[PDB]
């Protein structure tokens, strides 16, 4: 191992599960939210899953405020929406509160893991479900029990080892379309993750083992745009067709940011209007949306509660956007 | 965990390394081939790296018979070619299917992975001890520790070139690594991968004791692109030119390995010979940037399916279709002739 | 194999350390007690180390009441005694028997060892957090990692003073250690033990991650003998002088700790009061070699057998009750101020 | 941990079991030998168990030559003697000296314990594969995992016969276990240890994977005392009588193994033949409680201090040499024949 510089010890998942066990409150939040998203995916609930929050968590304090503001609207709009905080601990092409909690290249990953599990625990304990991005094959063991929904990143949707992981997660999973607008790799990923798999993974004890999964049927596509936005009713039509042709539920989640916002946080409100019109009009296929939002709109490379990663919408727009979606949902229902 | 049906004990890497230590000659094979490829990547040698052999290993008997034949050509053609055999134990599937010898050596969904690891490492050991270096695809995050000391070159497949955990893996590998262009032909994901892999990373991984740990890598500078086509093949001079400029633009060496198979053959195995003819004219006409090729070859041409029912023919691929030995011998001589012409 | 019926999962030390980390107070209590005991063993403190408490812990409830009472006397008699509570979570049996709180916290042969570990470390942590140092017997080769950071002093049982693995264990322990004389009163075994424990060793052990490893220790100087009688008691100033002679002959400090129980009490808890008088007579009369004493004390004197159990009474060896305990500590604190 | 200087990786047992797997020959040797000692310990065989071999192993080559010679005798005398080779790797020592083959295979204080474990297991494997059963000493709780599958009989250190942890270990051992009498000669501890060891236990151990776990044992019924002397030898008929007596009271089979060396020979290797003569008298006279003997034997008698060393000569305690060993074994066989008819 000439290219390995150092090897340092890592707390087994059991260490963090023992220090920060799920309270009865937290367990209930996870259970109910998973259950509620399953009902939506099976078409037995006309409500809309709303996964919304910062692009990346970098300050537990700002994150807990956001969680309290969001919890309020979650309880206010629960008849129309299943609201889940985005708590993302990040894929790049050149990387998180877990991988470097002190954001200083000290890579205090054990501390990062402690900070992240506590935050997720605290959010779930309040009654707010959480959502995460699963990029690593080892980290999920420390956090998955506090996750009600997760996303496989667009750069890993085609990866066999991430489809294996998805096939064994206890929460539903979204797969993003290709960095070009194509759905095939995401349809393939849903089909793969739906099947059982046998593969090597690290256990709660931190040792490697052979695991066998059952397959995950709570997997769905996420429309994130390509060279052009793909949230319009024309694109929704195409995706639904490609899903029926593949034998999958004609369901989609629409990501209002990234390629779909044209890379302009403000445009997420445009996507919202468009999407609300489709739902208000009777589009039952849109079962969920994803929105990058924070306390303060904008970005930075530190202001309190403002993103250090992608640019997000602020709280006022967030409140607005969330009521629009809840109103679109009543129109589709009554 | 409720979608986790069962958990089973897994031999740690140390137990495989102790049971199957590298011989002196196997370690010499690995060290010499890695150095030789480094020299080609450095432009300090005009030979061509040839990664050639089965799509997937499913039969140690046929693999060793194939290795003997390839070794004889490796020795005959070594002034021109650095021949490394494809010993691929891990297959990425488009959706589902047999994932290779390690995941399921009995090819019947018994998933006897401890046996698969023993079988795989013994075969790699035997092949290297004979003097033939080996190449593999690094797909799984945990299997590399069982095998990497016997690998002279590795590939990251097109479906994982964008994957951060695969780029992290390459930054700590002791062998040179090729990154495939994207399944749609995109070159940029591979240039980014090479740059990512050239840098040090700190990430979670598993040690030779089978325990997760925090690891720090130094970056791997022996990485390069593999052209494997997109919607259309991308082996022709026009494409090699675009890729050279893209690489230089990003501050990387302007050099490529060309996969004759997969989308560059439109998945028609005999078309590898057409790619070969075009690439040999490129090399013989003076193209120095083509430092390597990849070819899917076996003893018997074509392929067969485990789902057919028909008994398995010996020495015939059960994954992608491959050229047979006769075409393989003729292809290798074509490449060696072209490298010689490029030189004179 | 044939005589192994089942194997079950065991939390690694790092899981106990993370859930139940030392508070600053706990870290203080342990640090100072260790320093304090060190100063006594280097003969720079005239005080007496007193290792007193239940024979075994079986009830964090009764154990917590005791710790409050003892802590009061530790703070009052602190100028003469260094009080350290017995918190024994594991017990060596003569043949078989309940092995202590860790091995079987529910005293019913259910061997919920993971709960035992949790229960034991939370208690140890609270006792320390309150300011009361703690002592234990290090019997198991694997449990020490879960508890030793909360131990101010440790003991190697008489039936293991001669054990290589235990002598090795003592040489890497962060706390002072005492070796009980042989069960038949033999003093040599413990002198040898002290000497080994003081040297470095290289041996196999289990790390804080639950993994076996090769360990090198530095050797432990802060080790001493513990007199606990043999075929008859051996606490009398005659025996003490003989021991101080072997210790000198052997090159070691002529220092001793006296256990008023086990063989020195003929297994009769009340005779611990008798031994207290004899040793106080030696200490008031000038004996500067008695650096410590061990006493089996509990809330309610006597002992009971193992369904509902009587509060405050030992399920292992018989102990003196709290009444006798408070007088005993005042007897010792009186003998010390005399020597000074 | 402030008195902990360093921590180094240790190969897990599975790593050595994979590298050096029991052959079929080796497995049968262990199984058959373990079965034959059970029968002897159940009064169902009248043959004598003979654990004999070097005080400790420092040279696998000499050890293999010794094993070859003993194997021949083992076959020649099989109707009378169940001959098991002593394969011990260390001399437990209260003062410093060579730490044995596993601890320090290279005899230079380099503590190449990984090297030692490999050497030690490969030796036990080779010996068992040849057909010769092996006996070992269990001194710690971790090394047995790497070796016990090739052990047909085991002994607990005399300094740890009273230790609960070693009694727990014996309760899970797959081989019969001998327990040594106290150093002053008393048998109470070996009786307590037999009782303790015959009971099921639950305790923490390291597994084949090198991880700690909770284990439960069934208890070991094939345990017995080893007479190794006190202040005075304790092999004579008078002493056997006392021990048979105390065993019958404590509810245990009145049977013993007699260690001819150490205190029973006044630390004089040649006097193992004096003990042999006496024991052979007792046995040929009908004594049936003597189910076994332990002898320290090597190719070349005596010992040497650890530059080239003498081949086949102990570097720990002094042993009888091969000529005395062959004669001792024939003495034992001949007595066994007299006790029966
Ligand atoms: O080995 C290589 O160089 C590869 C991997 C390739 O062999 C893949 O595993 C099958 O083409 C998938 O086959 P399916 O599409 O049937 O899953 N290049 O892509
Ligand atoms: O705690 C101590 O200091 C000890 C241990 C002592 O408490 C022992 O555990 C019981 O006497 C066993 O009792 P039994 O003899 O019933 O197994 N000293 O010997």
């Amino acid at each position: 191992d000439l290219r390995i510089k150092e090897i340092k010890e890592l707390l087994p998942p059991v260490a963090l599960l023992e220090k920060f066990p799920a309270t009865e409150n937290a367990a209930n939040t996870v259970a109910h939210a998973r259950k509620a998203i399953h009902k939506i995916l099976k078409g037995n609930d006309d409500r809309l899953l709303v996964v919304i929050g910062p692009c990346s968590i970098h300050d537990p304090v700002a994150a807990k405020e956001y969680a309290t503001r969001l919890l309020a609207l979650r309880e206010e709009l629960k008849d129309e929406l299943e609201i889940v905080m985005r708590v993302y601990f990040k894929p790049r092409t050149t990387k998180g509160l877990i991988n470097d909690p002190h954001m200083d290249n000290s890579f205090q990953i054990n501390d990062g893991l402690r900070i992240a599990r506590k935050l997720l625990l605290d959010i779930n304990d309040s009654g707010l479900p959480a959502a995460g991005e699963f990029l690593d094959m080892i980290t999920p063991q420390y956090l998955a029990d506090l996750m009600s929904w997760g996303a496989i990143g667009a750069r890993t949707t085609e990866s066999q080892v991430h489809r294996e992981l998805a096939s064994g997660l206890s929460c539903p999973v979204g797969f993003k379309n290709g960095t070009d607008g194509t759905i095939k790799v995401a349809i393939d990923a849903i089909n793969a993750a739906g099947a059982p798999h046998c593969f090597l993974s690290v256990t709660k004890w931190g040792h490697s083992a052979i695991v066998n999964t059952s397959g995950n049927g709570d997997c769905h596509i996420i429309l994130r745009g390509g060279k052009e936005p793909n949230y319009s009713a024309k694109h929704v039509a195409e995706v639904k067709e490609g899903l029926n042709k593949a034998g999958l539920p004609a369901q989609v989640m629409i990501d209002f940011s990234h390629a779909n916002s044209s890379k302009q946080f403000k445009k997420q409100m445009d996507v919202c209007a468009d999407v609300c019109q489709q739902i208000a009009g009777g589009e039952k296929a849109i079962i969920g949306v994803m929105v990058e939002s924070h306390l303060v709109e904008g970005n930075q490379s530190l202001a309190y509660g403002k993103s250090i990663t992608d640019a997000c919408i602020g709280w006022e727009d967030t409140d607005a956007l969330l009521r629009q979606l809840a109103n679109a949902v009543k129109a589709r229902r009554g």
